[PDB]
């Protein structure tokens, strides 16, 4: 259900996700979503650690150019965590709908680095 490009940064105790644009959404409907991008930071058992972007309007490819930001984590912290990202349709009329997302592990990432790629959402 498309892809999602994201940059990945640490500086200053703090966690950058710059959520830049997704590509080729799709809704089981056919109409045009509203997707925003929420994250939150696992574990969380009573989701304190939430953010979201703005609503993009009517699009299958969003641009947002957004930074989520994640403030007071050590690196050695973040290696504990998963970046759970989610991709939904903000509706006025029915439930906001999850169009895919993606779980990145911190471990993975060089965090002393800027880290640019794309991301097959999923189900």
């Amino acid at each position: 259900g498309g892809a999602v490009k994201l940059s990945i940064s640490y500086r200053n105790g703090t966690l950058f996700i710059m959520v830049m644009h997704i590509k080729d959404l799709v809704t089981e409907d056919g109409a045009d979503p509203n997707p925003y991008v929420k994250t939150y930071l696992l574990p969380d058992n009573h989701k304190t650690s939430k953010r979201k972007t703005k609503i993009s309007r009517k699009t299958r490819n969003p641009t947002f150019n957004e930074m989520l930001v994640y403030s007071g984590y050590s690196k050695e912290t973040l290696r504990q965590r998963e970046l759970q990202l989610s991709v939904l349709s903000a509706e006025s009329l029915r439930g906001n709908f999850f169009l895919g997302g993606v779980t990145l592990p911190l471990k993975d990432f060089n965090l002393s680095k800027e880290t640019v790629k794309w991301y097959q959402l999923t189900a």
